[PDB]
């Protein structure tokens, strides 16, 4: 079972149904319908008469389904047309579901929530990169991996079987020119050159910055690429601890 | 591996090709050629001139892929020509295709073969299973009130202000976009030293009213409740 | 946890905040300040300056999520103003990331890739599948699971209650006549009977063939199925 939109295209279709409602109170009566169909019973509910305006349903996207609750966020807007007034809303909704034989149901009475964000904070200083040491390495050594590192980079924006002669595993890339090296820091260990590198490429008008981690192997005059990352590691100068 | 979609774009791509064939005569040809370049051979087809009208995907969504093979749902629209008109009839089916990987690579293995679009909703319920909130509780008038007293504390800052739920709550969270109306029931079963709420509510967001149910756990404290723990459903057998 | 598309949102986020860029020389600064919003901290860039272009996004698909590497493919035009240039572009794009406390952030400088091709070649002749062999068995045998075939066939385009007089486990289709076998090996194996099969299905104005491996058992004059697949082997005429 490599994939299974079952129950996320079946909640998808709830979800529409919930927040869509026409204007004609005619057809206003087939949707409630339509709606009442999802559950295993109507929900019993209280509530006399329940205020509700037309709405349409702008997006919606299932976040989580964990136990028999299904979070989505949504965006829906309230119109009343006579001039319209309107209104446009986001929150969270959650529909509590269960299985019978291979379907699905709705179970209960669906509630809202705050759309959570996503985005984490309060990072440690520590964690931060900077790129600001400088390796106490010869200029010759410097020059050498210097004028590797243009073939190489020429090879990674150009041509395939170029890049296999000095790289294992390294794919090429598309629509890009190299541009410049803008900073390398070299660390020996044992018989293998780190170099951490950072360099600029333009693709269409516009260019930008990328690290790479290479791990370099003497061979002939030069270098082959063993091992190519694309993070430069925080603890990149740590041969100075 | 968190995510995965190569299989599924692939296989988008696939049924795009196979239920899209336009009219132009000259752009009907490499219509073809692209579907051909799915298989890892063109399938074997002893029939001769299939008869093949021009048409639009109008939707597809893969629902599943089990084994080597992938279950779609497909809505497209076929153009057949008369002589007086044009008829354009749409359909929907489910599309099974038996596909194969070679070293992270897929291809098409074989005929697709269609079949009917499952309906997702489960039905035929015993009435046993239904939620039925109709009952009055062997419980006290006065801790009646108390808890009437709590809830719209609770109700107020549910819907208004974090550090004031933190006072009467563990870990809930407060709704968005969201005023509260009224309690339309409640009710409580006593657990030793919890109380049981079970709870319905209405709150206004935007110019619409909803229900919702709640369990609430509450615990004495003060003269009032703390909400150990706050479920979303009330259950089944909820009742003595 | 079925579904769990948290990252993939807030990637997907990313992703946008990054391929974006408006004109107004003004708004532009807020919206560098919304991308730098994702990272932990604003990545360490040595090179000055830099040349950026208005962009739109136009599309974008999350590939794979390994490790804490996000691979996109994605779809952007760069609107250049003097009349007006518009590149399109397709690339890759690889975003290193992580997650503190159920939350995300990315980590570092993202980086262009070719899209890879999913598409398999350099296939083995001896994988093609021709059906064009032709079997050494009685051409009576031959009659009844003809006549058998259509009545399945009749039944698995028209009646459930029918299908399961002569088939274990196999729902019927929709919209569909049946029309024509094209094509029939047999072989036995132990008790049961094979059939590779081809037939011809009209949905619509449309005619389409599919391939069975029908297994065979005798019941009755006739045959049950016990099982039914919708492909024939490679290497069925064995």
């Amino acid at each position: 079972r490599k994939y299974d939109y079952k129950l996320q295209y079946y909640l998808n279709d709830y979800v529409y149904a919930y927040f869509t409602l026409p204007q004609e109170g005619d057809k206003q009566q087939a949707q409630v319908e339509h709606l009442n169909s999802f559950y295993n019973f109507v929900p019993d509910v209280k509530a006399q008469g329940q205020v509700r305006n037309p709405s349409t349903l702008l997006d919606s996207q299932l976040v989580t389904v964990e136990g028999k609750v299904a979070t989505y966020k949504v965006k829906y807007k309230e119109m009343i047309q006579h001039d319209t007034e309107e209104k446009e809303l986001v929150t969270g909704f959650n529909i509590p579901f269960d299985e019978k034989e291979g379907k699905y149901y709705v179970s209960g009475l669906p509630w809202f929530s705050c759309i959570e964000s996503s985005q984490a904070g309060y990072f440690s200083e520590d964690d931060q990169l900077q790129l600001t040491a400088n390796d106490h390495v010869s200029d010759s050594q410097h020059k050498k991996v210097e004028k590797f590192l243009k073939v190489f980079f020429t090879n990674y924006t150009t041509n395939q079987d170029n890049l296999n002669l000095i790289a294992k595993n390294v794919a090429i890339v598309c629509n890009t020119t190299f541009k410049t090296i803008d900073y390398t820091y070299l660390k020996k260990d044992r018989a293998d050159l780190i170099a951490y590198v950072q360099a600029t490429f333009e693709v269409g008008g516009t260019t930008h910055s990328e690290n790479f981690t290479f791990t370099l192997s003497e061979k002939d005059k030069s270098y082959y690429v063993t091992k190519l990352e694309h993070t430069i590691p925080l603890n990149y100068a740590n041969d100075k601890d």
